[PDB]
């Protein structure tokens, strides 16, 4: 059929027209003829500059959340020919478990299902790694599948959720930047201290769209903090992992600090930016206990 | 006599005073009144000077919270009994003086030893030390989850104005930021000849650099008490760290960095930004990490 390309690229198209309106709305119509028409060319080369370098780390961030391919699980995780016969052809439910357990013993897996069965995704034909989830848009395994986010048109997972993180961070920096400066301004056109009627329209926007953006994405900002300071992802915030101990909603936790360096990594240089630095390989994660 | 010494200590404290007050009459007259109101901006004077005040009076109300809540000492039970306390004072082997406030401190809630297995005991106080108190030569007592003596409130920081002291440290960065901020557009105009005042002149110039003075000095104090609250460590333990049963332990008061931050601001949210006393606990005794 017409797939997600035709609809899915949607929601990123309406952002990328909207972003595109704001670098004109913010450069043209604010800085160029509100800003350095007043005779404030000093605020305007200040600007300028600020805005480029807020704009171009939303856009770096964004394009890699975007265009970053999840990871799936490796070779390891399929299973066999000769294992996958006999796993298609046995009928017993007990019996299907037991072939699993004998592949699953070369892997490091430490989750089963709330059934305490080994987890399993029929469509994709595969044992599923630890924090690893099939995905129906994607038709994938997502290694750390965090959750579909139609607003990039991809998964959110262990490859671009640093990336995420950093899309969301340059968002909120983005929009509070352009609300922080053009409230002076929206407040002096309807004051009538200012008059242009084309400039008029883009600020007043400039101004509601970047405070509608900030608050709906302050709050799934601060979430997603949360998330990575508890060192869970969004299905698991729901639906707890089952570990051989049970369910815990801490099983992969290491501490605040610790949870934080295995999304963005050691070195300072690469937290901020969209640079893959995440610790492990998606396929095993350290637990709490052992 | 003792005179002279009293005195001195309130010399930093008054200091502060003399250019905190300095600095209310600089941005409120010099500024606002003569600067900005006169400057036919009667919209910004108006929020400004609110903003101001606000910002004005959480610094003061922290910074004298900070000065003037006396700190907390042992309470009843650390101190020997009688019988106890004639004992020791006679007994001349020290295995044995150690026999007396062993037995004693089985009875009280006390999980850490000096640095040579030595049961903590202060001779000038004539007490049983609880656990993450110290002497404090210039308070002349023992101060119960002690920091640091401050020449800047001449009093000790510990476990009953910690909060307070941080409090004041943020305040100190949020009405240094706002001063610096907003004065920042009228200092670049003064010199650009914008605006041609003297007397106004030399205050908007000291107001930008005062405040950005101390601004970058208590940033590095703010953000190495952040750390200290996340890990638990006061700052004496942050350089002698507390020796356990199990021996000495950089993390032996620490429970993870969210109940970590709620030891020193407490359960209830709305306590968190109010100089008001809501730390979890008495001072004498700390969870442990074991
Ligand atoms: C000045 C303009 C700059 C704006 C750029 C900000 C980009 C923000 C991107 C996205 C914000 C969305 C806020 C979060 C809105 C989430 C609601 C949603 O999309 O539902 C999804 C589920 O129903 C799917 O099952
Ligand atoms: C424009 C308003 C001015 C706001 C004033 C903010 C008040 C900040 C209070 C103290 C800042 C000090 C930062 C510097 C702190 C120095 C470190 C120290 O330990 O000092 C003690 C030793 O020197 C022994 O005396
Ligand atoms: C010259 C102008 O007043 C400076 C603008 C700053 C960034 O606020
Ligand atoms: C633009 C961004 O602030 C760069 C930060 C990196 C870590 O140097
Ligand atoms: C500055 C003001 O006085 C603080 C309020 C407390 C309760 O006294
Ligand atoms: C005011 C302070 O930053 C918040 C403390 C809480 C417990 O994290
Ligand atoms: C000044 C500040 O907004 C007060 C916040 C407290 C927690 O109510
Ligand atoms: C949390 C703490 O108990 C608050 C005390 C004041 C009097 O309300
Ligand atoms: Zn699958
Ligand atoms: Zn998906
Ligand atoms: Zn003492
Ligand atoms: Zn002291």
């Amino acid at each position: 059929r017409c797939c997600q390309r035709v609809v899915g690229w949607v929601p990123v198209l309406f952002i990328t027209f909207v972003v595109v309106w704001s670098y004109y709305a913010y450069v043209v119509e604010l800085c160029v003829f509100t800003i350095f028409g007043n005779e404030e060319n000093g605020k305007t080369v200040v600007y300028l500059v600020a805005f480029h370098l807020f704009f171009v780390m939303f856009v770096w961030s964004y394009w890699m959340t975007i265009f970053t391919s999840p990871a799936s699980p490796s070779k390891e995780f399929y299973l066999s020919n000769s294992e996958k016969e006999r796993y298609e052809k046995e009928f017993s439910q007990e019996r299907q478990q037991e072939i699993l357990r004998r592949a699953a013993r070369a892997l490091p897996i430490y989750t089963t299902s709330a059934s305490k069965t080994i987890r399993y995704c029929e469509k994709c034909q595969l044992i599923k790694p630890d924090r690893a989830h099939h995905c129906s848009a994607c038709d994938s395994c997502i290694l750390k599948m965090d959750h579909h986010c139609p607003w990039v048109n991809n998964c959110v997972g262990f490859s671009n959720y640093k990336f995420f993180l950093l899309f969301l961070l340059y968002s909120l920096l983005y929009c509070l930047f352009v609300a922080a400066t053009v409230l002076e301004y929206f407040i002096k056109f309807w004051t009538n201290e200012l008059t242009d009627t084309r400039a008029k329209f883009h600020v007043l926007f400039l101004f509601f769209v970047s405070a509608m953006f900030f608050i709906s994405v302050l709050s799934l900002f601060s979430y997603h903090c949360w998330l990575v300071g508890k060192n869970r992802t969004t299905i698991e915030s729901f639906r707890a992992p089952t570990f051989s101990y049970g369910p815990d909603g801490n099983g992969f936790s290491l501490g605040c600090s610790k949870n934080w360096r295995q999304v963005f990594g050691d070195e300072k240089k690469y937290w901020l930016l969209p640079i893959f630095s995440s610790l492990g390989d998606g396929c095993s994660f350290p637990t709490r206990l052992v």
